[PDB]
């Protein structure tokens, strides 16, 4: 388990992180996490690791792009003083560019988006005990569907920023993968974006896994 | 693990199982099943098994003892044709005697609920794949308070019901006792009886465990 | 133009149709016939041929399935006395089978979808002066996509069934076809199949191309 | 179609143009529009000229006069910086007259509608590719109905001004004067003033006329 | 003045009459006779005249044409023994031949108009004391607009009923067609049917008068 | 009538004068007088005298003493430069002695209540035509009830206040005692205070005899 | 005191009784009880008299004369096998009289009051152990105001009947009159018979008092 | 009775005193003061001593520690000019430190919580006539239960604190402590802090004991 007794992990992104959480502070009392992934990432943890005495907080906003969180980092991560940042941002940075392909203003392209993001990491790295980078996804299994492939981009941007920075990963693009082998996106989602219970589980367990998480700890 | 590819999985009991779950169907659309262990059950089994094509069916009713579940099991259970049928009931048989300790007809005593139990298991088995029984349970760590000790009772009946038949059996007490070594009630559950979502999760990992879910697949 | 003077004109199909219609009646008053192609036919042929006198009735009910439309067909189709009847369905046909996989008896296979349509239009037939038949759709561009490739199969049924009646027939597939070779389906609809107003426009003027309007009346 | 690709269309006006448009910036995702002739304007172009990527905002407000747009002309049009503007009001400036006859301070007569809507023109004209000027109406046939004959003096001021400044030219009233030979006006609004979905149509029709629209485009 | 002490005044109608009054008593409790001319009379009469113990019901429901107050003419008058019944009907009968005009059947010709009034006032008359039949109105000026036109020809049938019975008689659209010699519809109405509070005293007032109400009582 | 065309006549008072009017403003536009007196009094006005053009003002604030009105004096009389100004306050001047009769703070005793309104008064008179001055009331036969018995002492001030200012006078407890004779005041009002619609005519009507309004205009 | 251990008491009456009790059980959960007296009592007998075990049912309705307490008795009280039952009624039996004097109807005049309350008490005693007769009270301090006086005169029914058969008795208005004579009723009541938290703690003391209850219990 | 006719008596703590209370100003007009204990002591001092004149505010807002008490003690006690000041604090100091373990900010331990208190009462005790000093309660017989041994160590401070300042002291936990020999805490409050009615009426009864409240008044 990465993540060590007494420690502040905070969440952002976007409305696959926010799900509803309570604004401003997403902390605590229940049903201030929301009831996505979030949440689940944080039942788990205390059922399993009650002893840890981990504080979560959830700052997604629905919405948002890489160029929104830029917008609030400052109040919304730095001046939290997390011990561990998850973040994932792209789906909207790149939705914006296929559902509102003529309000350019809102589209965020994949160079801007890079430095962007590997802005955020830069600045927040030295304050943190580490940072978990969570890549977009799109519930779409055929790589050459056009969101889909703009997706993978942005997908493989994040896992070059996060090798080059030393910060954890998680894909969750190949999580969906898997299981798109077998379920067709409506199964798992509205509109290859929002994901049911299911998906939301997916994500949850994906970051587990990627920080050392284990259902039946190790005696 | 024990549930099987294109079997149908029907949940009863009362509103730890119920949590808000679609009325009457249980079962057909995004939140159908409710936000809670029932719901995770589901997600994890999804998230894990895609391929094994589960049904699942959420009828719980919150308010329910035993005897209301006596009195709809025909339309709710059987007529539903399920393949397995788990069941966690006797939170509200017992709870009754002690909010409402002088509404007696409201109370679902040991021998009502031993019976009752026994039947509904008895008439049910012949008729389906298979049976879970899940013991009711009281989130307080002190087995001498009087609600718990009742509670503890309870779960005994549930327990060789379930020997008794040769049902699957999850111990929803043990699995919260572990947890509360650490944590006091309130910061589990509201009023020692409503899950957090991490509450569910212990719940949800409990029955999991019980039907051989692996969270990695050995392959 | 094929709808004449003083003729009662009935759509019937799934949510695509009622988009909000009034209940039971989908006639009289502002609002009545709902917000989508249905009120945008009628709003078109008014505005270009006010004097046609054409009584129109909108039975789309959300969620139908052809199962739903053969339940209803004698109170909402035959007692109406419609002079046209007009009849978009599949989409929730096909959708079930895709984004409720392991629900069987919701899905609507080929073989039950090409039966009970065609009995709905022979029966329907000698009691009426014409019956429009639109195909159902899926805003989706690759014919690869699965459930775009069953949508389109159900189509060819919808077409014989069209001309195995000597029906009008309306492809709105075809119509959204030719849109989505420039734009993406997110620009049109939610979920590929909720279209926006412009998606409605789409399916308004197929069928009004299909029916003989003039945008500007010849003279 | 005189509205080139790229280009932004601007309308404002009334509650006619209004029709419940997201406020403030009535652009774009679904709704944003409202729900009258300037949604069923984009749809209709969107169907037909999805290659064009015109961006269309709505800065319609319910009871406004020609005094009120110019009190907001620089935020709502200016500051846009449309390429066209289209612009239909007068049916406030006049109504005031009617039904509040003695708060005069809410009627705007026939000079100072006159000077002001020239004074809107002659400030956007260098700013912009093309002005398109609707003008208003009252659902009313005959010619001397007080309120109609009202009408009719200030849709002439807006030919007069359209000519003058050479800005695209809307009669509204010619429009419903030809569907009012045969339906009266409760069929087609409520209050003489507030069209249905037809008379929303009839406007959007008459507006895509004058721009050059085609039905079915030219090859 | 021609109502006496003790005796049960009944008011039946559409929505004119209705306006909001209790369903289904329409009698018995501040605001049971909803707000307009019935409240009015009442309120008058209980000002200047409180020893006259009137009982008065408001049986007007929103909608009704002539046909509907025969259906529920047992129940609503017949069964309330009332010692007065004034009616007011027309409005409806008429209006839906010009906002419907191709629902022919919501349509209340003249016909069926004269011989359904008639019919219910024969009927009525052997038991109660007196009627009161008041026209029905268009809030309009030009007699020859074609729905005002409409409406005055059938107050010539209620006028004829009226002497026919030997019944009392409000020509309400006399006392609107003073008014309207100043103001203009919308400065009384909405739609030229639903009058504003000014409306439903022209109204109130009529009636009063037509049954000897004193505004200051002799003495 | 001693109100001339084209004059501004404003309502100030408390619940009884408000009748929830819409605020700020009071004015015009049908619902905006509130639902009582006020409205009642220009119905008639509107109906008997439609072509006098008076605008009417409503000011009434629910629970003002006649300290509350001159706090806000200035701006929502003065400001509003009426012709006639007419004066209705003191019920809960009174009635907080009653039913608050240890919040002193809250209470306005005689001496403090008659110079206050004299302020009111001296301050108004030099500006319009004329004021009329309302005694508040309490429905309330017996005059020796307490708060019966110091209504009146109000309303004996406000007559003294009318004589000596020169202006009109309305004897609101008058008109009440005169129905009072036969109704017990829970026919009339809801707790001695608030009025039916009846009790609404009543002050209506003696305000209307107060300005010389004829029920039929002598020729 | 003379309620005992185990025992059920039934509380019937008007709004004063029910107060927002739960429908229909009137019993079973923190609320059921409503919001007045009732809680009170049995809120006292549970912080005094804890050990008591005594189950409460609240089967007030608001509204109800005499004549309705008959029409719903069998199920209402007969069916709830109590042992006790507690009865306040004639507030509205009166009421009727003088807030809708002219529905006679709707009065319950001494005759029918006397007989029916009666025939309820005689049909009751063979069947439970004890009955409270409550009179019912009007808060006034005038004995001559007429409403008062009718009241007083339904108490003096209520005595007899009360010792005619043996029941206990509380003179609810003698409560009243002691707090009369230091506060007026609009202190402690709206409108005379909705009384505030005080008022309900009269009539909560009254009973309280009749059936022995010690506010220190004497040991 | 030691509160003087008079004089002022405010109450301040969590949400045990707030219940709903109005705000800011806590005071009077029927329902104001909430509906918990506070209304129910001033119901009882209303019923018995209504000459008392008493006045009572309710300045108790649901979540505080006496830390919040600390931050609001000028503007809702000192500003306020109360006779008499009762404070019950303590259950929120300690909750947060059960149900949110390791949001330590949100805790107030037992040092920091005897000073916070000891400088409430030091700084109001010069201004006013006296201060009643309740002590928090936890509703739970086992006095070894974490919280329930918790809450003990504060109410021990607080009688420290009382005995020392010569405030007025009620020990709210032995108040339920001699109920609790007969109930379990589900039948009294819900979670083991919100009290029923009747537990309102313990903490009530507790505290007029304390003020010297009698029941039947000595004559
Ligand atoms: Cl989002
Ligand atoms: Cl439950
Ligand atoms: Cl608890
Ligand atoms: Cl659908
Ligand atoms: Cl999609
Ligand atoms: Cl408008
Ligand atoms: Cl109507
Ligand atoms: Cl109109
Ligand atoms: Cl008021
Ligand atoms: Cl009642
Ligand atoms: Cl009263
Ligand atoms: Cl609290």
């Amino acid at each position: 388990m990465k993540i060590g007794s007494g420690e502040k992990l905070l969440f952002i992104g976007d409305s696959i992180t926010d799900c509803g959480r309570a604004r401003p502070e997403g902390e605590g009392s229940f049903g201030a996490l929301g009831t996505g992934y979030v949440a689940y990432v944080v039942g788990l943890l205390q059922a399993v690791y009650p002893e840890l005495g981990i504080r979560v907080v959830n700052k997604g906003i629905s919405g948002n792009t890489v160029r929104d969180l830029k917008a609030r980092w400052e109040e919304d991560v730095i001046a939290q003083k997390p011990d561990w940042v998850s973040i994932m941002i792209g789906i909207n940075d790149v939705w914006r560019q296929y559902d509102l392909p003529f309000m350019k203003e809102k589209h965020v392209y994949l160079d801007e988006y890079e430095a962007t993001l590997r802005s955020l990491v830069l600045e927040t790295k030295p304050l943190v005990k580490g940072i978990i980078l969570m890549t977009p996804f799109y519930i779409e299994g055929n790589e050459q569907d056009p969101m889909r492939r703009t997706m993978d981009q942005y997908g493989r941007v994040v896992k070059q920023i996060a090798e080059e920075t030393n910060s954890l990963f998680v894909d969750t693009q190949a999580a969906f993968n898997e299981v798109l082998k077998t379920l067709y996106p409506a199964a798992l989602a509205w509109a290859r974006v929002h994901p049911s219970v299911a998906g939301h589980m997916i994500l949850a367990r994906a970051f587990l896994r990627e920080i050392g998480f284990e259902w039946v700890r190790s005696r």
